[PDB]
């Protein structure tokens, strides 16, 4: 897209570092769907922020994988980006599953679904992801 | 309503325990706005747990204060669940106002919204509610 508003981008980048930060809070604490679901909207806000700097506007009704996979056009710098993003899912979370009980296989609760490794797999994928963002972002 | 599902109220509320237990990893730590969602998201869950205790059915696209409404003539045991439920949008909480920059005034986003006191009137406030309904439930 056109023209860009840094204003809001690190507006909305503020929060997903925040978000990031405060997955470290739930570590090693049975709370490790809480360490995804604060990853997972780190990643979200993240790919918002950066979506901001390119076109000034975004959708938060887009899954991040689209939305990654529309961002990464935007440059070769971005290479590997929607890969990254896509991880999160085969590690088995987005919003609603590290939430609700009843998009879970019975009798899963969000709070019996992630180990402790993929936690850890999905703290190193959100690390990543927000590093391509940052770099992309700062030129 | 008229049918029961003690199994899945079980599950719903194993779920909400853990959120309002998650919430305590956050605070003191710079991230009121996640004591705040946990909060609210361990009230939806337990809301949701008393439905299907009742009549073995729920809805999670209706708020919290509307699923309350509905619950709260179930039993005497229940009266002032809505006012008690209301306490979180009162407080500025809610599930998209906690994560979400565009819902804010701007420049604010969610990590500074929150104050540690209103953090603690969120935990005191989801308290009572986690007391009426899970009394209620050992019924």
């Amino acid at each position: 897209g056109s023209v860009g508003n840094p204003v809001e981008a690190r507006r909305w980048l503020r929060q997903a570092r925040a978000n990031f930060s405060a997955a470290r809070n739930d570590l090693h604490k049975n709370a490790n769907e809480w360490v995804c679901f604060k990853c997972y909207l780190s990643t979200k806000l993240a790919l918002i922020a950066a979506d901001y700097a390119v076109r000034g506007k975004s959708d938060k009704d887009v899954k991040p994988t689209a939305l990654a996979q529309k961002i990464e056009e935007y440059s070769q710098q971005l290479e590997g980006l929607t890969n990254d993003v896509h991880t999160l899912e085969a590690y088995g979370v987005d919003s609603l599953k590290t939430r609700y009980p009843d998009l879970l296989p019975f009798p899963q609760i969000p709070n019996d679904r992630f180990t402790s490794e993929v936690a850890m797999r999905v703290m190193e994928c959100t690390a990543c992801i927000i590093i391509k963002l940052e770099n992309f972002m700062q030129q």
